[PDB]
């Protein structure tokens, strides 16, 4: 069971926290009395986020503006954010490259960029944060999607990147389990959220029910805090009922007895 | 006699039962076909009387697979050596292979970058390279082959793994890229379905196979049973010919029984009714 005091005085990194779910997570963490370091490209909206964080009761609030396309920036940001907070307890990986609904034809640049920003940078950020998280027995939060579990048209590049996250992060969870690395991996499977970017990108196309960004932000924090393997958050109650793969958990349990690292 | 001949090989029962004659005179591309499953697929296709174009880096090894193919009864056998790290090569290979066969009926995407069992630490170059060769090059190959496959109402075969459906330790980068294939290719299948593009997408979920590379990489680390490369190659070809969405091939009968996700098919069916696509 979750408690807001679980985040009181905790050192947290929030990527893609200029707007949407990221900003709401930073706001929730601020109220809980957590130390926060937010990142995105824009040096204006990150300044307006840090001030609203501080007003809500954050233990310390900071920003480091940059682009997650640059792997050197991602690696340097973690070392710098960790320097201001004197450690790290939670790494929230939320950022994505800008995406719109379109049928796939020949946009390889969008496929590559989607892999670089939505996946590759998450891996770079994890490598750079691992020593600090190992020290605090920290948590890694990976913000994914339903398109990261099931197939949907018009988001082919986006689905690839989100699917990779599942494959990469669930594999290293099984590695941390055997090598006794006390760093939890929380993968968040989200449906449509009422963010300004989402509402504009879905308008006219898919007009499904949109879940609130405020509650979405809280469930992600809850999931990470409790050290849950997976968090499911969507408006449809039929989703929650079918999204889980118990056969997958069984197969993984059956294959774990066939390996030797001894 | 081919100018006085004519008709269709896929009739009633073709949808459910495979025939070797389904590949007779078919134009097929086989990537990563210098050894392992790829070579066995090329060999099976040659016996069926198919036109084949094989690729991998090794100019020397590629030559041998071609010679044995023509001896097996292939309609025409060719090779184009090059690395799948170079996106320009991948794009140029398809145009050249299509030129040598006068079209394309099946695109078999089988190649992967060299990979070993190791816990993940800091090897970002292996993560990037795994995405570039195991996934991103498959997407380039697909873009370049799509016009020809649209012409013949062709098939795309994507060779994946169980580690592309469920999580396993020591193959994090490999598993990331085998998962990306599922996400990208299952999404475009749903796009081809609505836009009435008659090009099938066959994703192959394979367990341990007895290839020379696999046996060397898994010794003393993982002790599961390995399945034969010959039969594995045939089941992949079968699925492409039957236009099956997914092919599952493994030693454990408990795998086949649990690997399927019927809840996923149901959810996809439920979400398809919520989208508007009379645009793009
Ligand atoms: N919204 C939904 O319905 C929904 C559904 C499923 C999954 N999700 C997942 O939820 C997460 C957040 O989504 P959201 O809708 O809340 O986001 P959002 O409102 O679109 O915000 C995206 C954030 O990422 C930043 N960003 C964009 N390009 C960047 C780049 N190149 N480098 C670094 N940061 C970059 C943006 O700031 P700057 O432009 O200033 O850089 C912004 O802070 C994502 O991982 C998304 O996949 C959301
Ligand atoms: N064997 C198994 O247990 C198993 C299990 C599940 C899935 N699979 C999948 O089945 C497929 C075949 O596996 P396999 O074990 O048969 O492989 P294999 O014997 O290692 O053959 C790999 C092939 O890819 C080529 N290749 C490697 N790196 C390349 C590069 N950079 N550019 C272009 N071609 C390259 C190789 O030739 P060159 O080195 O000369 O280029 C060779 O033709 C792969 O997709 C694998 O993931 C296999
Ligand atoms: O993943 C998202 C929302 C999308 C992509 C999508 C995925 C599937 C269906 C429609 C759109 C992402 C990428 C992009 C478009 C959408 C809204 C934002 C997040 C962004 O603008 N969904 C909605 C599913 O229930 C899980
Ligand atoms: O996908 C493969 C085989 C592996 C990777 C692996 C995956 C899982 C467990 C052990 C190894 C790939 C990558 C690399 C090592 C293995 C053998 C070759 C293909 C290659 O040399 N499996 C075996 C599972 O049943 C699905």
């Amino acid at each position: 069971e979750f408690r807001p005091e679980m985040l009181q005085g905790k050192k947290v990194i929030v990527t893609g926290a200029s707007k949407g779910i990221g900003r709401e997570m930073a706001y929730h963490l601020a109220k809980m009395g957590a130390h926060v370091v937010v990142t995105a490209r824009s040096k204006e909206t990150l300044q307006k986020v840090v001030s609203h964080c501080l007003e809500l009761g954050a233990a310390s609030a900071h920003y480091i503006a940059g682009t997650m396309e640059d792997m050197t920036f991602a690696e340097q940001f973690v070392a710098q954010a960790g320097k201001l907070m004197g450690g790290l307890d939670m790494l929230i990986l939320n950022h994505i490259t800008n995406t719109s609904l379109n049928l796939f034809h020949d946009d390889i640049h969008h496929v590559r960029k989607s892999m670089e920003v939505n996946f590759l940078s998450y891996v770079v950020l994890t490598v750079a944060a691992l020593p600090m998280l190992k020290q605090s027995n920290g948590s890694i939060v990976v913000v994914s999607s339903l398109a990261g579990k099931v197939a949907y048209p018009m988001v082919a590049a986006y689905s690839a990147s989100k699917f990779a996250l599942d494959g990469f992060f669930s594999s290293i969870r099984k590695e941390y389990s055997v090598s006794r690395v006390n760093v939890s991996i929380t993968l968040c499977v989200l449906g449509l959220i009422d963010t300004e970017t989402a509402m504009k990108a879905v308008s006219g196309i898919v007009h499904m029910q949109a879940a609130p960004k405020e509650e979405c932000a809280l469930e992600i924090i809850k999931g990470g805090a409790l050290r849950q393997e997976e968090v499911y958050y969507d408006s449809s109650r039929w989703t929650t009922l079918l999204i889980r793969n118990p056969c997958r958990k069984i197969l993984e349990e059956l294959y774990s007895t066939s390996y030797n690292m001894d």
